């Protein structure tokens, strides 16, 4: 066949009910992620090809970094609770590995207020039940998938893509690949 189990991606043995639709894992450590984020735009293409009615998820993992990496994945509890996912990414990814400004959660912090988020309500949110709640959501996901590597991508808890097994010799071709074998996995 065309896509094949082994191939451009793999199966689950242990398939995950009730998983969300598309399901990306990544860390704000990760050099491959800072590539699919701003230099291949993974999440995006794979947005525009997906049909209609397929949500996409994303979420932060504690096993990079230490103590700053669960930081993060707290910072992006709040960047999911209040909307400002698209505002924080990049200043996230270039602070921690373009510039390494970002050693502290207090340097998180400085990134959500340069996008204009409200000291105030950047501390209340991470505070809050809410944000643990979100935290909690991000550890049970990548628990119930066992994942000790990112980027990652799962489709349906069932299918996870295997990027290594695609021609990396053109980008956008990559990108493509990858973006139509998600819709094909959400279509099967």
């Amino acid at each position: 066949a065309q896509y094949e189990d082994g191939k451009q991606y793999t199966t689950l043995e242990k398939p995950v009910a009730g998983a969300p639709q598309v399901l990306e894992f990544f860390s704000f450590f990760c050099p491959h992620c800072y590539q699919f984020e701003e230099v291949l735009h993974i999440s995006d293409n794979v947005k525009k090809k997906l049909p209609e009615g397929v949500k996409m998820t994303k979420y932060h993992v504690n096993f990079m970094g230490g103590d700053l990496g669960k930081d993060l994945t707290q910072a992006w509890a709040v960047a999911m609770a209040l909307g400002v996912e698209d505002k924080v990414t990049v200043p996230l990814f270039e602070g921690v590995q373009k510039t390494q400004t970002i050693r502290s959660a207090s340097d998180i912090r400085d990134v959500f207020i340069n996008a204009g988020i409200k000291g105030e309500e950047y501390d209340a949110a991470w505070n809050s039940f809410v944000v643990k709640s979100l935290v909690a959501q991000q550890e049970k996901a990548a628990a119930d998938v066992q994942l000790r590597g990112v980027p990652a991508m799962f489709v349906n808890g069932k299918y996870q893509l295997n990027p290594q097994g695609m021609d990396t010799s053109n980008m956008d071709v990559f990108v493509q690949q990858y973006a139509d074998t998600v819709k094909y996995l959400s279509e099967k």
